[PDB]
């Protein structure tokens, strides 16, 4: 069933396992860049997220994805049918949310965490800048609806942030392979969640990675999670932009995670 439903490959070898789970609108092709500077080293694990087009969109049960910790099910399906004990897991935006509850539920497992274009919660709240209100998400919804293609463009480079057409290229190829109505559900439910109340439960070590600009993430948001998740948790700084620095910035990433991963 989910080792071939989710396309779960395993890929180099190692006593330290680190897991890769990629964000909206992209898949694990996402991580291709990235992949060849931590394989030597260790056992890498990648999926896709039922969401993702390159998963047959017909297993999408909208009922039972109304809330992240479907998603974290999955992950954890994965992980003990592959009968690892223990890991480091790397996730982007939706899956770093994905990541910090499968780290509650299952702290043995999660030997670190690695949270890149990372958020808590992305609307606004009182004092509390996610980087969205209520008025402008019914709009991003509803231009989903109405043309899902022109929102998909739209979106595409305003997300690599950075002037790199190649990168917007790719994103925008998984991006058009969405269902829409798949792709819709997601939005919603990402923004539906809000992990501040229980990142104290965070028992793993965490990198937060920051760019100098995610159009989702405000700056403020890093020294939030260093605050209140429960690990020690540093932020790791890279010097360039976008939401997507594992497809704008490949090799500047990896050395982030080749030291993330160095030891856990």
């Amino acid at each position: 069933k989910l080792l071939q439903i989710l396309n779960v490959r395993v890929v180099g070898s190692g006593e330290r396992v680190v897991v890769l789970s990629h964000g909206f609108g992209t898949d694990q092709s996402a991580w291709s860049r990235v992949l060849p500077y931590l394989t030597r080293d260790h056992r890498v694990v990648l999926y896709d997220l039922v969401c993702a087009g390159s998963v047959n969109p017909d297993h999408f049960d909208f009922r039972r994805y109304d809330n992240l910790d479907a998603y974290v099910d999955d992950l954890l399906a994965i992980l003990d049918a592959l009968r690892i004990p223990r890991c480091a897991f790397v996730g982007h935006s939706v899956s770093a949310m994905i990541g910090i509850l499968a780290s509650i539920r299952r702290p043995d497992l999660f030997a670190k965490l690695v949270l890149i274009g990372a958020s808590p919660r992305f609307l606004n709240d009182s004092d509390y800048h996610g980087g969205f209100e209520l008025e402008e998400i019914q709009q991003v919804f509803d231009a989903m609806g109405a043309n899902y293609s022109a929102w998909a463009t739209g979106y595409a480079p305003l997300a690599v942030g950075a002037d790199v057409p190649a990168a917007v290229q790719e994103f925008s190829r998984t991006l058009f392979n969405m269902r829409p109505d798949i792709s819709l559900h997601v939005c919603q439910t990402v923004f539906k969640t809000d992990l501040r109340g229980v990142l104290g439960m965070v028992r793993a070590p965490c990198v937060v990675v920051q760019t100098t600009r995610d159009v989702s993430v405000p700056a403020s948001v890093a020294a939030y999670l260093k605050a209140h998740l429960g690990g020690r948790t540093t932020v790791e700084f890279l010097q360039t932009e976008g939401h997507l620095p594992h497809l704008s910035a490949p090799s500047l990433l990896a050395q982030v995670l080749r030291r993330a991963l160095a030891r856990y």
